[PDB]
C-alpha cells in the first residue's frame, strides 16, 4: 500500500513529506519540502521551554501546524496527480515541544484528528508515547526502520547516518541491535568551506579531494569553528583545501574506528544522511574499512536524504499491519510495542 | 463484544468504570466506582484555568490518573472473573482540563498509550477532538448514545440526565436529535443538606419531602448556583425551616426542568431519567406531577441503570469507533456532519 510520512524536526526550518510504496520492499514515490513560516517557528520554540498558558498556547499553535501539514500533503498529492483515496495512511510525527523520558513523558503536538479532517486520510500519530509508557526513552525511532530494511541478511551490517554528526545502527546476526554516535560528520567541512568560500557544503567532497591531508594537523585534531581555528593557528599557513582534506580524513578516521571497534566483522556499511552524497568521504571510508562494502542506501532503494520521513510512513504501515514499531534494544523499553495511535478519516 | 467504559466528570469526585455487552443492544454487565484522592482532585482542578508549567504538570497528573483508572479496570475484571483478553476495548473519556470550542480546542488528559500498556486492552480515547475539528462544540457526546438506545419510530421521548446540573436529549421520530441544558439538578440540594446536616446528599429526597415548599422563596429563586448564592436569597426572606428551604430547592429544580422540557417538546410522551437525580424519589415524584402527559421513569425501566449511563456511553463510543460508525450528533454539537470519533491506542 501507499503511505505518507510527515516529519518536522527540532530545527524548525520546514516539513518533510514523503510518499512511499510499501510491500515486500519500501520505495520512495515522491517527496516534498514545505518551509515553516517564521511566526510558527517562534511560537513552537517558545513552547520548547516551560512558560505560562501552555495548554491553550499549544492547542492554538498545533492548529496552525496541522494546517501547514495538510497543505503539504495536498501539495504532494497534487504534484503526483494522486487522489488521497490512493493513500492508506499518513504517519505523522507531529512536533516535539517537550521530551523528558526521565519524568516519563514526551509531548508531540499536531492534532491528528484535525489532520484527518483536513486531508481525508487516516492518520497514525503519537509514536513515542507507547515506548515511553513501557519504560523507554521514546527515541531513537529510525533504527527500527533500519532493522526492518536491512536486518536479517544473516550478515553483519552497519547503517551509518552522516549528518552534521555521525551515528550508526549495528545489525549483527544473533545479537541485539546496537546504536551509538561515531563522531563528526559534515559539521566541520561545512563550517570550513562556508567560512572560506561561502559554500553551504563541499559538493561531492571535491574541494577536500583537491587538497592534500596535513598529517601534523590531523594528529592534533585526533588527540566547532573556533575549536578548529584554535588548531590552525598552531601551524604554518595551510592551503584552505589541505585543511578541508584533513577535515574529511578526521571524519573518516573517527567513523571507521568507532564502527570497527563495535563491529569488526562488519560486511556492509550502508550510508544515509547528506554525507552519503560526499563522494570523497565515501571513498575514504571504504579505504579505512577494507573488509566492509561501503555504499549509499540509495543502492537499496532508500534515498539517503529522506530516511526520516520514510521511517514515519513505515511506522504507519507497521501500526496497521499490527506489527511492532519500536526497537527496545536502543530505546530501553521493556519490549516490542505497537507505536502510535489511529485517527481515521 | 464486551467493552469497558471509563468516565470522569468535572465534579472530580471519582471515576465511573463500566463493562458492557454490545450487539443489537447495549447491556450493563458490571460497574465500578473508584474515588479520586483529594491530592489528585486538587492538582487536576489547578489545570482547569491557565497557569504556569502546564505541559509538565499535566503529564505528571495524567500518569497518576491513568494508574488509578487501570487499577479500577483491574478490580472490575477481578470481580467478574474476566481476563483483559475478553474485553474488546476500553472507551475512555479522559479528564477534561480545558474546553474552549470557541477557540477550536478541547483538552482531555489521560495518556491512552499508558492506559493500554497498564491494562493490556485496546484503548479508544480522545473522542471530542474530531467533532471540534469538524466545527462542533465537542459536546455533548451522550445524546448520540441516547439515540441508539431509545430512539424509536413512534415515540416522543426525553432522556433527562440529572447530575449537579440537568441536561436533556430530545428524541422525536422523523425529527433530528436535540440537546440542551435544563437548569440545576442536585447542586443546591446537595450544598444545602451538606451545610445543614453534614450529609453528602439528600437520600431519596426524604429531607426535602419532610419540608414544605415556600412559594415566596420559590418565586424569588425562579426570578434569577452555589451556597453563597442561596444564602443571599434567604437574606431577603424571613427565617425558614431548613427543611422548607430544601423542599423549595427541590421544587426549583422540578419546575425549571419541566418548564424547559415542555417548552421544547410539548408532546413529550416519555421522560427517561438518568444520573443520580433518578434516585431522588421526591424529585421524580414532582417531575411526574409537573409533566402529567408523559410517563416519567428511571432509565432502569428501559434497561439502563441511571448511575451508569455516562460510563456506558463511552464504552459504546469505543464500539462505534471500531465499527467505523458515527459517534457524534452534529445537530447537537454543531459539527459539519457525522464523524467517527476517537483514536485507537492498541494494546499490541
Ligand atoms: N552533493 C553533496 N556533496 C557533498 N555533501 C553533500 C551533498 N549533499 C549533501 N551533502 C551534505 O549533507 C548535509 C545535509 O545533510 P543532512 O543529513 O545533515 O541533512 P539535514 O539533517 O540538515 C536535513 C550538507 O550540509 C552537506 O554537508
Ligand atoms: N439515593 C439517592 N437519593 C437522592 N439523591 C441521590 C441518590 N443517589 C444519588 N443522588 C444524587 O445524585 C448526585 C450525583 O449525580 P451524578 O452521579 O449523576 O453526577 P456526576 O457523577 O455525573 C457529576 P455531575 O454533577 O458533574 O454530573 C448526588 O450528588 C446526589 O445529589
Amino acid at each position: 500500500p501507499r503511505y505518507l510520512g510527515l516529519m518536522s524536526g527540532t530545527s524548525l526550518d520546514g516539513m518533510d513529506i514523503v510518499l512511499i510504496e510499501q510491500g515486500d520492499r519500501t520505495t520512495l514515490l515522491a517527496s516534498h519540502y514545505l518551509p515553516m513560516p517564521a511566526g510558527l517557528r517562534e511560537d513552537i520554540l517558545a513552547l520548547c521551554v516551560p512558560g505560562p498558558d501552555e495548554i491553550a498556547r499549544a492547542a492554538e499553535v498545533e492548529q496552525r501546524w496541522v494546517a501547514l501539514a495538510a497543505q503539504g500533503v495536498r501539495e504532494l498529492l497534487l504534484q503526483q496527480q494522486m487522489s488521497p483515496d490512493e493513500v492508506r495512511a499518513i504517519g505523522s510525527h507531529g512536533q516535539t515541544i517537550r521530551h523528558e523520558p526521565a519524568r516519563h513523558f514526551t509531548v508531540q503536538i499536531g492534532n491528528p484528528a484535525l489532520l484527518a479532517e483536513l486531508t481525508g486520510i487516516d492518520v497514525v500519530a503519537d509514536f513515542r508515547r507507547r515506548d515511553v509508557a513501557a519504560g523507554g526513552q521514546g527515541a531513537p525511532l529510525v533504527p527500527a526502520f533500519h532493522q526492518a530494511l536491512f536486518g536479517d541478511d544473516d550478515t553483519s551490517r552497519a547503517v551509518l547516518n552522516i549528518g552534521g554528526f555521525s551515528n550508526v545502527s549495528l545489525l549483527s546476526p544473533g545479537k541485539p541491535v546496537r546504536g551509538f554516535d561515531c563522531g563528526p560528520g559534515n559539521v566541520l567541512m561545512d563550517a570550513w568551506i562556508h567560512h572560506q568560500r561561502g559554500e553551504h557544503f563541499d559538493r561531492d567532497g571535491a574541494w577536500a579531494a583537491s587538497g592534500q591531508v596535513n598529517h601534523a594537523l590531523l594528529a592534533s585534531l585526533l588527540a566547532n569553528l573556533p575549536w578548529l581555528q584554535e588548531h590552525l593557528a598552531r601551524h604554518p599557513a595551510l592551503p584552505a583545501a589541505d585543511i578541508q582534506a584533513t577535515l574529511l580524513e578526521l571524519s573518516a578516521r573517527s567513523i571507521s574506528e568507532s564502527l570497527l571497534d563495535a563491529q569488526p566483522d562488519c560486511e556492509e556499511v550502508l550510508v544515509c544522511g547528506g554525507g552519503a552524497f560526499n563522494t570523497a568521504l565515501m571513498k575514504r571510508l571504504a579505504m579505512l574499512m577494507p573488509e566492509a562494502r561501503v555504499a549509499s542506501t540509495d543502492e537499496y532503494g532508500i534515498p539517503p536524504a529522506w530516511m526520516e520521513g520514510m521511517a514515519f510512513a513505515w511506522l504507519a504501515h507497521r501500526f496497521l499491519e499490527r506489527l511492532p514499531g519500536n526497537c527496545p534494544d536502543v530505546t530501553g523499553a521493556l519490549g516490542p510495542r505497537t507505536l502510535g495511535a489511529l485517527y481515521p478519516a
